[PDB]
C-alpha cells in the first residue's frame, strides 16, 4: 500500500499471539513494543530519546506480522507510551520513503 | 527519491540560512530541532516522548528547506537526541511510506 502522512501511520500488527497497533516508524532504530510476555530469552537495554531513556528488555528472532506482512527480528519491551515498528522490521517488509 | 530503511534516513536541512543534519521521522507528528535561534514570537508546547515529556519553543511559518525541498511551517527548538522532521513537514514535502 501507499500510506498518507496527513495521519499517523499507525497499522495492525500480531505479535506473540496478539493484535495491536502500532506505528510505522522511520525515525526508530529498533521495534518497542509496551509492556507484554514473549517466550525465550531476552536481555536487559536502555534506549533513549525525547524525555531521557526508559529500560527495555530485548527479545531476538520474534515473528511479527505487520499490516498482514510476516517479518523477523528484534523486539524491545517496556514502557513506551505507544508501540513503535522501526526500521529493523521496517525494512523486511520492504517500506520506503517516497516524494 | 526513494529511500529505503537499512540506514538511519537522514537528509540535509536548511533553516536560518544554515544546513544541519536531520532524521525523516514518520513516528512524530511535529518537528523538533535542537537548541538555535528562530525569528519572531514563540509559543509553548509539550511534548511527551519515549521517555517522558519536554518543553519546546514552539516558532510557526519558518522558512525550511528538507532535502531540497521548499516548506513553510512550525519548528520546535528543544533537547532532542537528534533533529527530527515530523509529519507536519514530511506531508509538505509529498512523503509517503510504500511498501
Ligand atoms: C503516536 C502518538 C501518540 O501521541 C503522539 C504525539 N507525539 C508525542 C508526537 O507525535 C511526537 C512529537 C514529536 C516527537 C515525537 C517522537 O519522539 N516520536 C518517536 C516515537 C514516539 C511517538 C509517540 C510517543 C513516544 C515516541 C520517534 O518517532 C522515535 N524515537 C526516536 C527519535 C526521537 C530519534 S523514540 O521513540 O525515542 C525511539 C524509538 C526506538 C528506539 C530503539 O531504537 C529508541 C528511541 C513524537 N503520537
Ligand atoms: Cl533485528
Ligand atoms: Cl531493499
Ligand atoms: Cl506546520
Ligand atoms: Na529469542
Ligand atoms: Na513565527
Amino acid at each position: 500500500p501507499q500510506i498518507t502522512l496527513w495521519k499517523r501511520p499507525l497499522v495492525t500488527i500480531k505479535i506473540g499471539g496478539q493484535l495491536k497497533e502500532a506505528l510505522l516508524d522511520t525515525g526508530a532504530d529498533d521495534t518497542v513494543i509496551e509492556e507484554m510476555s514473549l517466550p525465550g530469552r531476552w536481555k536487559p537495554k536502555m534506549i533513549g530519546g525525547i524525555g531521557g531513556f526508559i529500560k527495555v528488555r530485548q527479545y531476538d528472532q520474534i515473528i511479527i506480522e505487520i499490516a498482514g506482512h510476516k517479518a523477523i527480528g528484534t523486539v524491545l519491551v517496556g514502557p513506551t507510551p505507544v508501540n513503535i515498528i522501526g526500521r529493523n522490521l521496517l525494512t523486511q517488509i520492504g517500506a520506503t520513503l517516497n516524494f
